[PDB]
């Protein structure tokens, strides 16, 4: 028993983490192959980020300019492209710790890793959701950009995203491993909104149902609810529509714990509207929505 | 900015991991150079448990009964020892993926990260506190008994903890790699009392510190205290007494924030006395001790 915000075991990511360098930027890289993938704007000087034409400057780069640097070894660049807002240095050496690896783009409200880096370096690992408005609350300092998120399955690690930038707003905002931002952000130096986040619900039930499962069950009453009683009182509460899809993923957790889906939303919807009282739910004063259906039956079954 | 539970990089732990067999019994080993670590439960069976002679039980053993597996090599057992609550089996094959490491019994209070194992394998990672009452409130699940606990030095892994059991009551207990429990907590399944735990007043500071560097600071107020004056209301709530030993360690968060520690205490009895009247303080609706000074630094200001 016991909920924790699990990361996955980081080692595979470690190996491919890359210093990356041009000009006076330090940034971190991540090796797959013989490829260094990176954010693009490490080929930008201060001046340039408040408007640059990433195309107009990065013709001012050869390959000579990209200083990538694996722990002590010096690689060498062969060759550099941009895809969307990530740079691709075609180095002369493939990383002997590759692992088998895939680039996904994760769908909002989905969860994954994040590898904190700065100077190539690991510092930390800890578990966030792609929220519903595409930004990530992580932990950030300068220098973690090209900072990567991941998941693990079996032996194969997935990328997600890869770290770009902090807004004034102090959202974190970046791309997936092909340089396509998540939201509607642009790696420029101008104020950019997010836009209205949603709680996810379909996390929240989730977390309820691991609840149950360690023992935490004060907030299960005596009612039910439909799903569009359930969704009147979402809406209200800025949460996301529970839909017939959300109910078939929590079906494992609905049999697990021999309650039905829409007696938690009962529980829930009389949370929201009641508060906790005081309460808590699994160490928490408030309602937790950064663990998927999935993050919870891998948790209380021991996927390694 | 943003402050998470962060966990340490696990790929030095990672590459220790085995798993150990006697007889029935599967649980984690840690390989550090040519001596296997893990729980002396392994020994037992279910009948065993309720009141274990170790002693006997070990003499009825003999190397060959140990079966340490590395992944998919088998490990040939040269020598088995009982130090404390662990066995030590001699291997003939040093850990070729040995980092540089230390083994070091934590103080109550302190911070650590717990590679969660399964048959030997990594699962995952989340950073625990070991509280005052000497349990750890982890995330285990059957099969996780061998699993440790470490923080990360630059290149060296002090390791600090070794799981053992969860009680009936949920609490976690286990060692040091030593093999003494951390606690007054036996191997034997008979019903054990944990004893009261309290707060950790110089964490739940330290993380005060990480709101105002994160820019919450709606709980900051007009006000300022003792140390005796806030000791009173930190008794009243089943707080550690607060110190000159730990205003001390709370001085470089003070000197970064450009707030005296006294000042942070008499937010923290107003949060007390009054709660936190719904609002939030990052991203949390109580109050939290899990980070130590020095994991707020770390993280604010990006130790690799
Ligand atoms: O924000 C930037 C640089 C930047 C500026 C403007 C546009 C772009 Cl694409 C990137 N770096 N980052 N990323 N996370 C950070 C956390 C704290 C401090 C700096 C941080
Ligand atoms: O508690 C035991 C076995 C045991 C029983 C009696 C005494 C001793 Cl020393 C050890 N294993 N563990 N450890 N964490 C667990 C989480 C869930 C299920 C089982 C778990």
């Amino acid at each position: 028993s016991g909920f924790r915000k699990m990361a996955f075991p980081s080692g595979k990511v470690e190996g491919c983490m890359v210093q990356v360098t041009c000009g006076t930027t330090t940034l971190n890289g991540l090796w797959l192959d013989d490829v260094v993938y990176c954010p693009r704007h490490v080929i930008c000087t201060s001046e340039d980020m408040l408007n640059p034409n990433y195309e107009d400057l990065l013709i001012r780069k050869s390959n000579h300019n990209f200083l990538v640097q694996a722990g002590n070894v010096q690689l060498r660049v062969i060759g550099h492209s941009m895809q969307n807002c990530v740079l691709k240095l075609k180095v002369d050496t493939a990383n002997p710790k590759t692992p088998k690896y895939k680039f996904v783009r994760i769908q909002p409200g989905q969860t994954f890793s994040v590898l904190a880096c700065y100077n190539g370096s690991p510092s930390g690992v800890y578990q966030c959701a792609m929220r519903p408005n595409f930004t990530i609350k992580g932990s950030f300092l300068n220098g973690s950009c090209g900072s990567v998120g991941f998941n693990i399955d079996y032996d194969c690690v997935s990328f997600c995203y890869m770290h770009h930038m902090e807004l004034p707003t102090g959202v974190h905002a970046g791309t997936d491993l092909e340089g396509n931002f998540y939201g509607p952000f642009v790696d420029r130096q101008t104020a950019q909104a997010a836009g209205t986040d949603t709680t996810i619900t379909v996390n929240v039930l989730a977390w309820l149902y691991a609840a149950v499962i360690n023992g935490d069950r004060w907030f299960l009453n005596r009612f039910t609810t439909t799903l569009n009683d359930f969704n009147l009182v979402a809406m209200k509460y800025n949460y996301e529509p529970l839909t017939q899809d959300h109910v078939d993923i929590l079906g494992p957790l609905s049999a697990q714990t021999g309650i039905a889906v829409l007696d938690m939303c009962a529980s829930l919807k009389e949370l929201l509207q009641n508060g906790m009282n005081g309460r808590t739910i699994l160490g928490s004063a408030l309602l937790e929505d950064e663990f998927t259906p999935f993050d919870v039956v891998r948790q209380c079954s021991g996927v390694t």
